[PDB]
């Protein structure tokens, strides 16, 4: 009943898509800060509706939160929470990576959104630095759905056979089979995203045979970089989830029981 409550101004863009450009709006009354993102459809109309639909399906506090969408002739909006950290991409130092405990810290939190995804039966098919956002408070939020869909439904799981995301954080099963398990495939990536964290650096430009910095971990050589810039403990986790095979990969259950990922490491927020 509040008279302008419905008013947000278009106050920056927060950057450019494939799909358009988010903006930041703030509320004219109360000041909530929300991003719009904004998706020229006559640029496609298949991809934007399930982005939606799997957007309404969401609600976890390491996700992205929607709040909501409208058509305004040929643009869409989606209306999302505004991640003012920016890119988890952005913390990561060119050949360095990030301090250990936060990597930890930025690791547990994006296991709890992978895991909240994958018991809806949801798999994001596109987890990178780029699309880990980062609050106010520094707190992982998963983002961008464009490329989601859904592995399981009535309890009853679907392969997958449409290949996508991105090379570097692509598992070598998408690359070499038919049909393929969602679940290992995004535990993969997060993998290439732990690796980055912690060494600032790709391991290769896709998992194939053709790739001589994928060989060379396939033959154990953790002498070499990125991986002689990690220490024992993270990189024997590592080991367990960037296995070229997908049923002898670690699963996230197991992922938790890992040394590393329960090793006590870092204290609370700046007085906290
Ligand atoms: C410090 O600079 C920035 C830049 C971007 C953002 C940002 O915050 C967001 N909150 C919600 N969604 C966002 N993006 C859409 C998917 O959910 C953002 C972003 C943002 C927006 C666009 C972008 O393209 C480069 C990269 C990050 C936040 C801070």
């Amino acid at each position: 009943a509040v008279p302008f409550v419905e008013d947000w101004d278009l106050v920056q863009t927060l950057g450019e898509g494939a799909y358009g450009e988010v903006q930041l709006a703030v509320n004219r009354v109360t000041e909530e800060a929300v991003a719009v993102k904004i998706v020229d459809m006559k640029r496609c109309p298949e991809n934007i509706k399930k982005e939606i639909c799997i957007n309404k399906m969401l609600n976890h506090e390491n996700v992205v939160k929607f709040y909501g969408h409208r058509r305004e002739g040929n643009i869409q909006y989606l209306f999302l929470e505004y991640c003012s950290g920016g890119e988890l991409f952005d913390r990561i130092e060119p050949d360095i990576g990030m301090p250990e405990p936060d990597a930890q810290r930025f690791f547990h939190q994006l296991m709890a959104g992978v895991v909240y995804l994958h018991g809806i039966g949801i798999t994001h098919r596109d987890i990178k630095p780029e699309n880990l956002l980062l609050d106010e408070r520094d707190n992982l939020k998963i983002s961008d759905f464009g490329l989601a869909t859904v592995f399981r439904y009535n309890n009853r799981e679907r392969l997958l056979n449409k290949m996508c995301g991105t090379l570097p954080y692509v598992a070598p099963e998408l690359l070499k089979r038919r049909e393929f398990h969602a679940e290992p495939v995004d535990v993969w990536s997060c993998g290439i995203v732990l690796t980055a964290m912690l060494a600032g650096e790709l391991p290769w430009d896709q998992p194939s045979d053709s790739c001589q910095e994928y060989s060379d971990w396939k033959e154990k050589k953790t002498y070499l970089n990125p991986w002689k810039k990690i220490d024992s403990a993270p990189l024997a986790l590592l080991h367990k989830i960037l296995v070229e095979n997908p049923s002898a990969r670690i699963t996230i259950p197991d992922i938790k029981k890992d040394r590393w990922y329960n090793k006590p490491l870092k204290k609370g927020a700046k007085r906290p």
